[PDB]
């Protein structure tokens, strides 16, 4: 048999923007949901810009870019920051430096690094290009590197929009509110060190689970609405089709984090619903469940026992509804919530 | 998957006969094997009974017929024991009660109730009928209300005869339960999904009578093969019941032979089974149905198989019972013991 032991409970609460704060631009990362819409959330990429020499610079490699934060080909996403940078046309030479350019699977977000250093420079000299001039670049840049991001015109849309108020879902407006979801639940994202950080994204959008997904937040305000069509259930309908895919094949972490939460679900009135993705899993709680340390363990526990392969700590990220895209002043430093995360040490040891 | 839990063992002995210590007799319920024997099993219906006025009866519904126990169509049941009564020719106005009169299945049976209330009335007046005229009356009883009795013949024998020493065969024939009941525990088993109310879809034949005469009496020699034994053949005869192709069986018969051949396989103690509408009928080495342990398995692989959700396993221990008889505070301790084991369980569907 197995024997699950937990060896440590960490919980922290963090403010990055106040330890960063030439400019400084933020831009939000991303979370979603039945591979059709898109959540920006308080997590954010920071690009702090300073112009070092006031004059045309040679070419794209003059600008001294930073201890750009360690991550898998981080040597590619040079390349796309300097073609990026070619675009912009700048007329002064930067140092620029990049904080918390991984999201909530420790994937590098190309878009919000490229959308928070378009603001970093559109505060910093004049002749930058608008938002519509931006998207062409954003394209232009993605298709060249062949970057694979689905659903990159509604992750574009999430960055510089934000979701305090909407959810971006693929054109068919097509977006739905957040308000209620956000008054009714946490939304959690769980991790194992078993998950990957680096894939490529594996998505099936459709308008059909596009359309389902704005009615799921959209029925949110209806107090009376049936749970199984709110958006944990359709969350949780969209996963076990997943796991079930035709011209899908899961990965190990997903199927077992399937069964995992299928069973947590049932056995827990604070579970709301789930979806397993190549990263993670995106949990629904009841609000404020994140913070219940008994329920916390339940589901690292359960999630340790059915995975295959000895699990060593799981890891959860309450996502809060993030602002969009914008220059960082000390007037707006405070519209930042701070990001609350706990992690848990496990061990799963074979046993007589 | 489901999950099958025990919640709660509950076994018992009990003496019925000494809580009634007027007339008081008693005919014993009775089981069948492999649709052509069948034996007299210490479990029998009582009837106690008592002349309230001494005079001519006006019709056979003056007679006070105390509540009988609950059970279905009950009212018909009555308008049988009225019929009986008139046939009887009595001269007396009694009050009548009955006790215990459902068989193992949880089924009315006619032939008991009849024979015990026939004893009881033989040993209150004068005149009253033989017994070959007794199975003339029960014959016309059984024809007119068209009641569906396999092999009556042989059930009345068993009735009237007991089984201490015999198995009660059709005619072609009996078969000596001596050497079969030193060394096996007759248990008969039920769900609460096996039906107390059917009609009994039997199939006697005179291959089916040979084979169990045979078994009976090939349990004498301690060398003789267990294929061969009476075990053995009930468990052919269920296997090929629910493989049968002019039968369609239960799906709590089938799901109970999957069971018993699974529980069969693994152990020992259980040496043969047949399924039928009310229940098993199992064949466990001798005392085995006191092993809490093996009783749980085989209650845990028959929820385990059955395909709705089981709520209670119960287990009887059948012994051979004695002919028909007048219960007296002579012969009261001639009963043995009734023992049973109920196991309370929830199947339940889970992640």
């Amino acid at each position: 048999e197995r024997r699950v032991k937990i060896l440590g409970i960490d919980r922290s609460e963090n403010s990055p923007v106040l330890t960063y704060m030439s400019k400084l631009a933020a831009a939000p990362h991303t979370v979603h949901m039945m591979d059709s819409g898109f959540l920006a959330i308080n997590r954010q990429c920071l690009v702090k810009g300073k112009a070092i020499l006031a004059r045309e610079p040679k070419s794209s490699n003059e600008h001294m870019i930073d201890d750009l934060p360690k991550h898998a080909h981080d040597q590619h996403t040079l390349s796309i920051l300097r073609d990026f940078i070619d675009q912009l046309k700048l007329h002064n030479v930067y140092e620029i430096n990049f904080y918390d350019p991984l999201d909530s699977s420790g994937k590098l977000a190309v878009i919000p690094m490229l959308i928070a250093l378009w603001k970093c420079m559109l505060a910093s000299e004049t002749d930058i290009c608008d938002q519509e001039v931006l998207k062409s670049i954003m394209n232009s840049v993605i298709a060249k590197f062949e970057l694979q991001i689905p659903c990159k015109n509604a992750v574009i849309d999430a960055t510089l929009s934000g979701s305090r108020e909407e959810v971006h879902i693929i054109a068919e407006n097509s977006n739905g509110t957040t308000e209620h979801f956000n008054k009714k639940h946490d939304l959690v994202f769980v991790k194992t060190d078993l998950h990957p950080e680096d894939f490529t994204p594996q998505m099936f959008p459709s308008q059909a689970k596009a359309k389902l997904l704005r009615d799921a937040f959209n029925n949110e305000e209806d107090e009376d609405t049936f749970p199984d069509i709110l958006v944990p259930a359709y969350m949780t309908a969209h996963s076990k089709n997943r796991v079930r895919q035709e011209d899908y094949t899961c990965l190990e972490v997903e199927f077992d984090s399937q069964v995992a939460l299928e069973k947590l679900m049932n056995e827990h009135e604070q579970v709301e619903g789930f979806e397993v993705q190549q990263g993670g899993i995106l949990v629904a709680l009841k609000k404020d469940s994140f913070f219940d340390d008994e329920l916390i363990e339940k589901i690292a526990i359960a999630i340790a026992t059915e995975s295959r392969q000895s699990v060593s700590s799981v890891s959860f990220d309450l996502l809060k509804l993030g602002p969009g895209a914008s220059l960082v002043t000390l007037a707006n430093s405070r519209r930042f919530e701070p990001e609350c995360r706990v992690v848990l040490q496990i061990e799963v040891k074979p046993v007589s």
